[PDB]
């Protein structure tokens, strides 16, 4: 199954420098504002699309990882696409989670970041829990990264 949501946050932080903080810079910033994320790994590529990145953390004790790949990038326009595509970290009735990502001017000098997820489900439902948890993880890894901007504008 495929299940399909977008949303929309506003932000103060510029837009080049919210999408340099949440692109170029999140690898280095996430887990400064994730306490359980360890480190992040390129396990395959060199860093352009089709990468593949091991994102480590704790979890009930003990270490865990999602699988992120990069699917692409156009820095001219803002635009973002990844995927979680596996790992402990990834729910058992998921093959994947896709987004499509975009910054895009504000008012006041401010940011619109906009998001389409995509969830790639084994079956044809989609548990809310595992839908929410999902959104959750996302939306704290914005905030907390736009949080750290906010607080670090200097970084
Ligand atoms: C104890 C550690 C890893 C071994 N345990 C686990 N490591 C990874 N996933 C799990 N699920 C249940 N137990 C584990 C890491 O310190
Ligand atoms: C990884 C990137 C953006 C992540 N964007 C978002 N991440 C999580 N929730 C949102 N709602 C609106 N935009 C988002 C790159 O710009
Ligand atoms: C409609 C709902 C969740 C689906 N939204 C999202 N699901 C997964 N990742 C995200 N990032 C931003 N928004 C989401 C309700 O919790
Ligand atoms: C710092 C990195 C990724 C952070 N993004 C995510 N990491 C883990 N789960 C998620 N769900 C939505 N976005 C994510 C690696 O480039
Ligand atoms: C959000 C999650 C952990 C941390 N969330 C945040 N963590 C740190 N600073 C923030 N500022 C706004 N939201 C956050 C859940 O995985």
């Amino acid at each position: 199954g495929i299940f399909a949501f977008e949303n929309e946050q506003s932000s103060t932080v510029a837009p080049a420098k919210l999408y340099k903080a949440l692109t170029k810079d999140s690898d280095e910033i996430v887990p400064k504002v994730i306490e359980p994320i360890q480190s992040v790994e390129i396990v395959e590529g060199n860093g352009g699309p089709g990468t593949i990145k091991k994102i480590i953390a704790i979890h009930d004790g003990h270490t865990s990882f999602v699988l992120h790949k990069l699917d692409a990038i156009d820095e001219a326009n803002l635009t973002y696409n990844y995927s979680i595509i596996g790992g402990e970290g990834l729910d058992e009735s998921l093959e994947k989670i896709s987004y499509e990502s975009k910054i895009l001017p504000g008012p006041d000098g401010g940011s619109i970041g906009k998001i389409n997820v995509k969830f790639h489900t084994k079956g044809d439902v989609l548990s809310e829990t595992v839908r929410d948890q999902a959104k959750f993880k996302g939306l704290g890894l914005f905030k907390a990264i736009e949080g750290y901007v906010l607080a670090h504008p200097d970084y």
